[PDB]
C-alpha cells in the first residue's frame, strides 16, 4: 500500500504545516502537524477542557463506531518550545492520503497549553519519530508509520515541504519526479528516538565550504534551523546590522537586508537554502527588525534541522531495519 497527502503552511511565514487526517467511522477529518521529532498522535477532542479550545476541529470518539477506549492508558508530552498536552487514549481507524491503519492509538487531549489553544489551525500532532519516544503509559504505543510499515510497498515516508506553498507527505514510495539529481543517503542513529544524522559541513552564501561534522535531527515539527553558535555567528556576520537580541530571543536583522543562502552538507552532496527561506519577518507588526530563520542551538542540547532546512530538500525517512535519511535537491 501507499499514501499521499498534501501538506499546507498554516500562515504566510511557514510557521508549521498541516496535513488532513481521517479519524474514525464515519471519517472525522482533522488537520494535524506531522512531526518527525515526536512520536504521539494526539488530537483536540470532545474531552478537551472547553476553555482551551479556540477554533480547532475536534475528534469526538463517541461518534465513531470504530473507536475503543484504551482502558487505563494516559499520555503527557512536553515539547522543546515549552508547550505541552495530556489526556487519555482511544484506538481507531486512521487514514492519511488513502493509507489506512486500523487500531491506531489516538491520544485524546484533556488539557493543552496556551500555545496550542492560540493556534486555531492545528488540530493536533501526528508523530513520526521512533515509537520509543511515545508517551502512552503504561503500555507504549506505536506511531502511524510504525503501524503502517509492514503493509507499505517500501518502508519509507518522504517529506517535500514547500516554501510559502503546499507540499507533500508520501508513504510507501519515492516519487522520482519530485526531486532533481540523485538522493544522497546518510546514516541515522535512533539512540535518542529521533531521525538523528551528521551533516558534513556548511557554507554561507558564495563562501567556501567548511567541512565539519554537525550532529542533529531532521524535525518537520520545528520551524527554524538550530545550529552551533559558531556556525550561526558565521552566517549572521554576513548580514549588515544583524545581531543577537536577548530581548527578542535570537538573531534579528534589518528588514531591508538581502539574506545570503546557507548550504549544508549531506555526505559529499550539498543542499542550498535560499536566503529568502531564512526571513521570518518583522519581530512585531510594523517593525523594521526581522527575525532570523537560523538560530543557535546552544542550550537546546541538540542541533535541529527544522523546516527552514528541510523545505529546501526532498527528504526520505527510510524506516528499513537499519534506518537512514535521504536528501535530494528539488
Amino acid at each position: 500500500s501507499t499514501g499521499s497527502a498534501t501538506t499546507t503552511p498554516i500562515d504566510s511565514l511557514d510557521d508549521a504545516y498541516i496535513t488532513p487526517v481521517q479519524i474514525g467511522t464515519p471519517a472525522q477529518t482533522l488537520n494535524l502537524d506531522f512531526d518527525t521529532g515526536s512520536s504521539d498522535l494526539w488530537v483536540f477532542s470532545s474531552e478537551t477542557t472547553a476553555s482551551e479550545v479556540d477554533g480547532q476541529t475536534i475528534y469526538t470518539p463517541s461518534k465513531s463506531t470504530t473507536a475503543k477506549l484504551l482502558s487505563g492508558a494516559t499520555w503527557s508530552i512536553s515539547y522543546g518550545d515549552g508547550s505541552s498536552s495530556s489526556g487519555d487514549v482511544y484506538t481507531d481507524t486512521v487514514s492519511v492520503g488513502g493509507l489506512t491503519v486500523t487500531g491506531q492509538a489516538v491520544e485524546s487531549a484533556k488539557k493543552v497549553s496556551s500555545s496550542f489553544t492560540e493556534d486555531s489551525t492545528i488540530d493536533g500532532l501526528l508523530g513520526l519519530a521512533f515509537s520509543t519516544l511515545n508517551t502512552v503509559s503504561p503500555t507504549q504505543q506505536k506511531t502511524f508509520f510504525d503501524n503502517a510499515k509492514a503493509s507499505l510497498d517500501s518502508p519509507v515516508f518522504t517529506a517535500d515541504l514547500g516554501y510559502h506553498a503546499p507540499g507533500t507527505y508520501n508513504f510507501g514510495f519515492i516519487d522520482t519526479t519530485a526531486y532533481t539529481g540523485s538522493i544522497t543517503y546518510t546514516a541515522v542513529s535512533t539512540k535518542q528516538g529521533f531521525w538523528e544524522w551528521t551533516s558534513t559541513g556548511y557554507a554561507v552564501g558564495s563562501g567556501t565550504f567548511k567541512s565539519t561534522s554537525i550532529d542533529g535531527i531532521a524535525d518537520t515539527g520545528t520551524t527554524l534551523l538550530y545550529l552551533p553558535a559558531t556556525v550561526v555567528s558565521a552566517y549572521w556576520a554576513q548580514v549588515s546590522g544583524a545581531k543577537s537580541s536577548s530581548s527578542v530571543g535570537g538573531y534579528v536583522f534589518p528588514c531591508s537586508a538581502t539574506l545570503p543562502s546557507f548550504t549544508f552538507g549531506v555526505g559529499s552532496a550539498r543542499i542550498v537554502i535560499p536566503g529568502d527561506y531564512i526571513d521570518f519577518g518583522p519581530i512585531s507588526t510594523g517593525s523594521s527588525s526581522c527575525f532570523g530563520g537560523i538560530q543557535s542551538s546552544a542550550g537546546i542540547g541538540i542541533n535541529i534541522f527544522g523546516d527552514v532546512a528541510l523545505k529546501a530538500a526532498f527528504v526520505v525517512f527510510n524506516g528499513a531495519t537499519t534506518p537512514t535519511l535521504g536528501f535530494a535537491s528539488k
